């Protein structure tokens, strides 16, 4: 058994872009030895016959500096005369091809900008900026539809636009731009491309924007107050001074609160998942105001709130007492029942059933049943033990309750 020379070989990322395609056969030195790869790879698995499969899709961009798919693998050989097991290193060094398409980097989103009333022409508005993941990608910029007019253009290399024109623009009035980044050193014969994104240009002053469209949280019932939950942030474009209040709609509000310039949101009173006046999802309003100014946007704030397994099982009774059994009685006769019952939810409201005296049984129906013979070595005719009802938390939570049962005969 020895080791084999390393085995190299090159392909493109392209070549290994199919789940299982075979990509190529590594060597055999006699048609009977058979192959097997020495470890799990990501990229490659490895037929008995030889055949190097890809596995997930080969991709430069995920691949390290080195740039290679490098496995081992076990080349095994009765009849034969000569038997083996030889070790084999495999060396592909992928290729990288333009195969991943640019993505803008601007925020917020949607994009958005004022335009000066009395603008001169050529002034700049906004910068468009993409990104692509290949290296040697050749990013160009696009106004594809405009709705101004023609009262702007992109410069297309550093994706400035910039006003075209004498006339002033209007107060308020929005100018809508749809523009693409593209990148030119990779195609489809259709280059490759980013979304179109609308591009929002306001004459003059606007409300401010919030850094994302839309927040949400889910936190646990449990969490203690005065803890941040989310922090929200808005921009001025008039580089005002910014204040948050939030609202809801229409349970529960007082539960949270925001902070006054730094936008951070905690909560204010203790939750309860169990407490049915309270909801599961907190529905609520963030509006961000210019207080030196009058503007002013709103957004959603959406908290769910989550179950712990803060409630152990309770019996109906605090203890359960059974009379007159007859201690002759055949094994399996039900002799009480008992029942517990658990606050929380799903799993954490699971209940099983267990008795600290082996002479009884009981089911998840909490029947508890004679699991021996009660007439032998019972001189007190008593038996005295506990039940207990014990959820499916994690941790499990317990309750509990004495069983008394007198016999006779
Ligand atoms: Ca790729
Ligand atoms: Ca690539
Ligand atoms: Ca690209
Ligand atoms: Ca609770
Ligand atoms: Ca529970
Ligand atoms: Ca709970």
């Amino acid at each position: 058994r020895a080791v084999r020379p390393t085995k190299r070989i090159e392909f493109t990322e392209a070549d290994g872009d199919t789940e299982g395609k075979s990509v190529f056969q590594l060597e055999k030195e006699t048609d009977k030895e058979t192959f097997k790869i020495r470890d799990d790879n990501p990229w490659v698995t490895v037929e008995t016959n030889g055949a190097v499969r890809v596995k997930k899709k080969w991709d430069y961009e995920e691949l390290g500096p080195e740039k290679t798919i490098d496995f081992w693998v076990i080349i095994t050989n009765h009849n034969a005369g000569i038997k083996y097991t030889d070790n084999q290193r495999v060396i592909i060094l992928v290729k990288d091809v333009n195969d991943e398409p640019p993505y803008f980097i601007n925020r917020p989103l949607p994009m958005q900008a004022v335009v000066q009333l009395n603008a001169p022409p050529n002034t700049p508005v906004f910068t468009l900026q993409a990104r692509d993941p290949d290296t040697d990608h050749n990013i160009h910029y696009f106004i594809v539809r405009d709705r101004t007019g023609g009262r702007f253009e992109v410069d297309e290399r550093s994706g400035v636009v910039r006003t075209r024109g004498t006339d002033l623009f209007q107060l308020d009035m929005e100018y809508v731009l749809y523009v693409k980044a593209e990148d030119q050193n990779g195609k489809v014969r259709r280059f490759q491309s980013t979304p179109e994104e609308r591009l929002s240009i306001v004459g003059g002053k606007r409300a401010p924007q919030f850094y994302m469209p839309s927040y949400e949280a889910e936190i646990p019932e449990n969490q203690k107050k005065d803890s941040d939950i989310i922090s929200i942030k808005a921009k001025s474009f008039a580089d005002r001074e910014i204040r948050y209040t939030l609202k809801a709609q229409g349970q529960g509000a007082g539960t949270f609160n925001i902070g006054p310039t730094s936008g951070i949101v905690k909560l204010a009173k203790e939750l309860d998942f169990e407490d049915l006046r309270q909801p599961h999802v907190y529905s609520l309003i963030v509006t961000a105001t210019e207080d030196s100014g009058g503007f002013s946007t709103s957004v959603d704030l959406t908290i769910r709130v989550t179950d712990v397994n803060d409630n152990a099982p309770k019996f109906e009774l605090p203890d359960y007492q059974a009379h007159n059994v007859d201690e002759d009685i055949p094994l399996g006769t039900s002799i009480l029942r008992v029942k517990a019952m658990d606050s929380d939810s799903g799993s954490n409201a699971e209940i099983e059933y267990l008795v600290s005296d082996d002479h009884f049984a009981v089911d998840s129906n909490g029947i508890i049943v004679n699991n021996k013979q009660l007439d032998a070595d019972n001189n007190n005719a008593y038996y005295e033990f506990i039940v207990t009802a014990k959820d499916k938390g994690e941790p499990p939570k317990s309750g509990v309750a004495t069983v008394r049962v007198y016999t006779k005969n």
